[PDB]
């Protein structure tokens, strides 16, 4: 289920952002 990854995924730029 990529979904899994999409949806982390989508996070990622948030922490990328962030970080």
């Amino acid at each position: 289920p990529m979904a899994r990854n999409k949806i982390l995924g989508k996070i990622l730029r948030k922490i990328a952002a962030f970080k």
